[PDB]
């Protein structure tokens, strides 16, 4: 707050919420955040906070704010549930309230 757009406070609540119990959710404790199934999570998710519905989109603004996922990078990466498109953010966690108020456009 005081700062923080609507768009990182949504994925504040958005990760948590029950209905987003299975397309998005915390990384095992609270490193960051995952999204298994990228399709519902498209058509669910989006219309009802961002309007606009295209996923590429999602992600390539992703590369805005500074992310980082560790998965599909010139490396086998067929069905997995062990690899799910995991998004690492060190300025995204629970505690410390004071990293919402530093991730921009650059």
């Amino acid at each position: 707050g005081s700062g923080v757009p609507a768009f990182l406070a949504k994925l504040w609540r958005l990760v948590d919420d029950a209905d987003t119990n299975r397309l998005i959710c915390w990384t095992k404790d609270g490193q960051s955040f995952v999204i298994q199934n990228q399709a519902q999570f498209a058509k669910e998710l989006l219309p009802l906070n961002y309007k606009h519905n295209n996923m590429a989109s999602f992600i390539r603004q992703l590369n805005m704010y500074g992310f980082h996922k560790i998965t599909s990078i010139d490396n086998g990466g067929l069905r997995f549930d062990r690899d799910e498109i995991e998004f690492s953010h060190p300025f995204f966690k629970r505690n410390s309230p004071f990293l919402l108020d530093q991730i921009k456009r650059k």
